[PDB]
């Protein structure tokens, strides 16, 4: 299972299953998108 870019809360991108995917310590990440905080 890859890592998802489009989802990090769920892991689920859309068409496929993926993995939880760690983003950046000054970065929050929402319902599908990854964004600064």
């Amino acid at each position: 299972l890859f890592e998802c870019s489009f989802s990090c809360e769920i892991e689920k991108e859309g068409d496929k299953p993926c993995k939880k995917k760690k983003c950046k310590g000054g970065w929050k990440c929402k319902f599908n998108m990854c964004v600064k905080v």
